[PDB]
């Protein structure tokens, strides 16, 4: 058979090339690839879908699909036999999967800590909010307690994680929605009262430093590898970078206990790439057959000898999981217990974010969470 593919220039890796080469060699599917310059790809894909000339398989950005209507353009893959093998199945707002993902996640947020420092000062892995506060207290008795690094989005990762967890997958999506269409009224967001309270308490006790929050990732790495930071909350990509810089460092990773339900789910970025099937294709069956082969352990294993990042599927031997993420990989990631943090969405980025810079409201004397919500709403109007 034949299959046509549309992909981003910079995403047409040796990984995918060899994947498509195997497909032609072993499965008798002649694949023709059409690459588009990355900054142009969303424009081009939209146009080709609109005029119906789009290739059989197209690269898409998960989870939001460039705001395209998948029920118009893409095959619903939710019932394909390989869906159970996904670690974190991509979903639209109805829970349906419209692409084969190349990774389960871009970024996982966790509390990373220096196991040796914890041992030195008799600190145990915090398994609750009070244990976190106590852990910070002992560090101050003995080194910045809880370090944070700067981002290009609001709210900061720490508050984003906590808000996302209390609201859950639907609630978090709705929050981005109403923030983005400007219908939100922050004084109605009383579900956020306790997590803003927690945030405030960290500032109050000096466990997080407002003046340090603009610290670059490079600075966190520099200080962490010199035993100047006990705990860092943020992206596992930062933890990876710490280990790269100091291979012998003894790093642990656990849930940040900042909400009553923190142990239930991890947050992160699920803004991964995927391959969707063009609904109006005359070769939909062939496309679906191809994705099924691509999803197979043999192909995933070959792919991840080249492709970087976290695996998309269960039992991808060639995908390396960082040792520090080992526990969380088994407890949460492998079980799909991950949802997208509200700061990971494009709308959240300053380019002007749809979310408030809540930390900017925290001055001396500190306001209440009620006052922070009023301030957020005042800036809205
Ligand atoms: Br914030
Ligand atoms: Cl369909
Ligand atoms: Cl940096």
């Amino acid at each position: 058979v034949r299959l046509s593919v549309l992909i981003r220039e910079k995403h047409y890796s040796s990984g995918l090339q060899n994947v498509f080469t195997k497909l032609e060699l072993e499965e008798g599917i002649a694949v023709t690839v059409e690459t588009i310059q990355d900054d142009q790809y969303p424009t081009v894909l939209h146009a080709r879908l609109a005029d119906g000339t789009a290739p059989d398989v197209v690269e898409v950005s998960l989870p939001s699909l460039h705001a395209l209507d998948p029920y118009l353009y893409f095959v619903d893959l939710s019932k394909e036999a390989w869906i159970p093998d996904l670690l974190i199945p991509p979903t639209d707002p109805y829970g349906k999967t419209f692409a084969l993902p190349l990774n389960c996640a871009v970024s996982i947020n966790a509390l990373f800590y220096n196991k040796d420092l914890f041992d030195r000062y008799g600190i145990s892995e915090p398994k609750s909010w009070n244990e976190l506060l106590e852990s910070c207290a002992l560090i101050v008795k003995s080194i910045v307690p809880l370090a944070l690094s700067t981002t290009e989005s609001f709210p900061h990762t720490l508050l984003a994680d906590a808000i996302t967890k209390v609201l859950g997958e639907q609630g978090a999506r709705d929050l981005v929605k109403r923030a983005t269409d400007d219908s939100i009224d922050w004084t109605h967001e009383r579900a956020l009262y306790p997590v803003l309270g927690a945030y405030l308490e960290l500032f109050k006790r000096g466990y997080v430093n407002k003046h340090h929050r603009t610290a670059r990732v490079r600075e966190i790495i520099h200080d962490f590898t010199r035993d100047r930071i006990a705990m860092y909350f943020g992206s596992h990509l930062v933890a990876d970078a710490i280990i790269k810089e100091r291979p012998g460092i003894n790093l642990g990773a656990c849930v940040l206990p900042i909400t009553e339900n923190a142990q239930d789910v991890l947050t992160g970025s699920l803004e991964v790439q995927g391959l969707a099937v063009h609904k109006k294709s005359a070769r939909v069956a062939t496309a679906c057959r191809a994705l099924s082969v691509l999803a197979s352990a043999a192909y995933q294993n070959s792919f991840f000898e080249e492709h970087k990042g976290l695996p998309a599927f269960r039992n991808t031997t060639s995908a390396v999981i960082p040792a520090c993420l080992s526990a969380l990989f088994k407890s949460h990631i492998e079980k799909g217990k991950v949802i997208q943090a509200i700061d990971a969405y494009a709308q959240a980025q300053n380019t002007a974010s749809v979310f408030p810079d809540f930390a900017a409201y925290v001055t001396d004397p500190a306001p209440t969470a009620h006052t922070m919500l009023h301030r957020a709403q005042t800036e809205a109007r």
